[PDB]
């Protein structure tokens, strides 16, 4: 018998960075939210942190521009807003993850399974905050 080979290529776009990623590490102080998820939108990035008693809370969306890009390898982007001059690096990871590098820190993000062919709208919440989950 034989194993039927086949690979082809997708003409439909598949951006490896697009989606929702889990930053579900260990929590911190009052401003150290239990978990976080990052949502990548069209030209804006939306951060979400899951707060005890509040649930998922979406932060003010940050605009980004693509400086350099690959079809599937690494991506170089720069933010817009109060934190615009600091660019970030993105790379593909193992299993199906995204490697987010910022400030010299290397973060491995896992992709959550959602929007699998279903409209999922963002939420808008204005929070007066200075929360900083950090190492």
């Amino acid at each position: 018998m034989i194993m039927v080979s086949g690979c082809q290529q997708q003409k439909e776009e598949t951006p490896f960075y697009y989606g929702t990623w889990d930053e579900g590490r260990a929590p911190g102080p009052t401003d150290g939210v239990k978990s976080a998820t990052v949502t990548f939108t069209e030209d804006e990035v939306v951060e979400t942190e899951v707060m005890e008693g509040r649930g998922e809370v979406q932060l003010p969306f940050m605009a980004y521009k693509v400086i350099s890009q690959s079809t599937d390898g690494s991506i170089e982007i720069q933010y817009l807003g109060p934190y615009y001059p600091l660019k970030s690096t993105l790379k593909r990871g193992e299993n199906g993850t995204l490697i987010w590098e910022q400030n010299g820190q290397r973060k491995t993000m896992t992709r959550i399974e959602s929007k699998t062919g279903r409209e999922e709208k963002d939420e808008k919440s204005k929070s007066l905050e200075h929360h900083h989950h950090h190492h």
